[PDB]
């Protein structure tokens, strides 16, 4: 078993930057679409509406993958997917070139959403199963791919801002520049049966459930804390343009990346040690910290930490757990069973990983 230059390792962190970069992108053009509909109102209501038809898509398939991935082909799962999600950004870069009306735009956007979310959901699913096959490495490949895609999003965005270019331009950029990325990405992936390495890998839901239980609850609760947090409730801070996005946005996905990045080469506690879910429960802390920070204009709640310091420490300490703890769940989940179910867990996994989403954009609300 010699990975040869790292490659497939290489290929992994590429799908992994190909789940969330088009995505995240999405998520970067939100003033691009409020903007639109500008032209009870669509935009007020759009991040709901958008939050809704994401995280239910989403949910539903990869619940649907966790039970029938034996069933249909990696490839055409993956394959498939990644060519659903660029048409559907290659229309998203379409229309913002052609004339139409606020409502026939909201909904064909929410269409799009749902659409993404759904193959999407199939995609990672599948990503995480076949990743539970090879060693944790290789998990968290597509972690530190995925946080690569989130600081990407943040950097885009820093020049989006900066460049004056009008939120159309800057939209049609972040599309194009997904578009591309899927294509990559389906490169990447077509060069791995190529691969002796990943030939070599390559060669009862409940029970599965409650063998990686512990390690399933753990990724759920990171990902409920984090989303109910971040970013619905920082984006609330002000100091005491570029001040929110910089200290939000970037902070987080950078110490996220470099957390779910460090999960390769080192993964202290491991995979059997209660030290796990023990810091994923302690992480409970960061929502009296980050919800007493430099809010404005608060009316419930104090400020306690006014400094952006505080703002910043938190937010690094908050966004590195995230990471790291995110990274050895997935990491150890697939691990705790045996090989024959390795693919399962993993896919499992991705549902409790997406179900702490869900659950975190319901305690945001
Ligand atoms: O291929 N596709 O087009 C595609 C693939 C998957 C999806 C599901 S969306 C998603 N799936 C996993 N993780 C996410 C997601 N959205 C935010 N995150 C993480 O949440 C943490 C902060 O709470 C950050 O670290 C983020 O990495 C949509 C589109």
């Amino acid at each position: 078993p010699q990975d040869r230059y790292k490659a497939v390792w290489l290929i992994f962190f590429m799908l992994g930057l190909g789940t969330l970069l088009p995505w995240n992108f999405f998520m970067t053009a939100t003033q691009y679409f409020t903007n639109r509909l500008d032209m009870n109102s669509l935009s007020a209501i759009f991040n709901n509406v958008m939050t809704l038809c994401a995280m239910l898509p989403l949910l539903l398939f990869t619940y649907l993958n966790s039970f029938l991935h034996q069933r249909i082909p990696q490839s055409v799962r993956i394959l498939g997917s990644l060519v659903a999600i660029l048409l559907v950004f290659l229309i998203t870069a379409i229309l913002v070139k052609v004339q139409l009306d606020a409502l026939p735009f909201f909904v064909i956007t929410m269409i799009k959403i749902v659409l993404i979310n759904s193959f999407g959901a199939i995609l990672q699913g599948s990503l995480f199963g076949l990743a539970g096959l090879f060693p944790a490495s290789y998990t968290a490949a597509i972690m530190s791919g995925q946080g690569l895609a989130g600081f990407f999003a943040s950097v885009a965005m820093i020049c989006a801002i900066a460049s004056g270019s009008e939120l159309s331009e800057s939209a049609f950029g972040y599309f194009i520049t997904a578009c591309a990325v899927i294509i990559l990405t389906i490169i990447c992936y077509l060069g791995l049966p190529r691969l002796e390495f990943y030939r070599y890998y390559q060669q009862s839901i409940k029970a599965i459930l409650k063998k990686i239980s512990v390690l399933a609850f753990s990724v759920c609760f990171i990902f409920t804390i984090t989303i109910g947090m971040f970013p619905a409730v920082t984006v609330e801070v002000k100091s005491s343009r570029y001040f929110i996005p910089v200290s939000c946005f970037l902070t987080f996905n950078i110490f996220d990346w470099l957390g779910r990045s460090l999960t390769a080469v080192f993964m202290w506690p491991g995979k059997d040690s209660r030290w796990l879910p023990s810091l994923v429960l302690a992480r409970l802390v960061f929502v009296p910290l980050l919800l007493l920070c430099n809010i404005k204009p608060r009316r419930y709640l104090t400020v306690v930490f006014e400094h952006d310091a505080w703002f910043i420490f938190f937010m690094a300490a908050f966004a590195f757990s995230n990471g790291y703890l995110a990274s050895l769940c997935m990491c150890f989940g697939p691990k705790k069973v045996k090989p024959a179910e390795a693919e399962t867990a993993g896919a499992i996994m991705a549902f409790f990983l997406c179900l702490g989403l869900a659950l975190g954009a319901v305690f945001s609300f």
